[PDB]
């Protein structure tokens, strides 16, 4: 993705891993078509929320600019406005 969304997501990380709960969000994504089923099982093979939210999050950074909008409009459907509003400056 483009540095300014990634640089964004390092700004804003810990904030990011603190809070999301990862079920409904990768839901989302994979219904968009920009999360697969495999990333999804790594993700949910973490054994806490905390882990689960970190391995999410370490996956997204090396995606493209079209997951992050995904991750971002995720964050914006399933609860977590606030986290889109710090994500938002850093759309590709
Ligand atoms: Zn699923
Ligand atoms: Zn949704
Ligand atoms: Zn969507
Ligand atoms: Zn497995
Ligand atoms: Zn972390």
């Amino acid at each position: 993705m483009d540095a300014k969304a990634r640089n964004c997501l390092l700004q804003h990380r810990e904030a990011l891993e603190k809070d999301i709960k990862t079920s409904y969000i990768m839901d989302h994504m994979i219904s968009d078509g920009f999360l697969t089923i495999s990333e999804e099982e790594k993700v949910r093979n973490e054994p806490t929320q905390q882990q689960r939210a970190a391995m999410l999050i370490k996956m997204i950074l090396k995606k493209d600019n079209d997951s992050y909008v995904s991750f971002y409009n995720a964050l914006l459907h399933e609860g977590y406005k606030d986290l889109a509003a710090l994500l938002h400056d850093g759309i590709p």
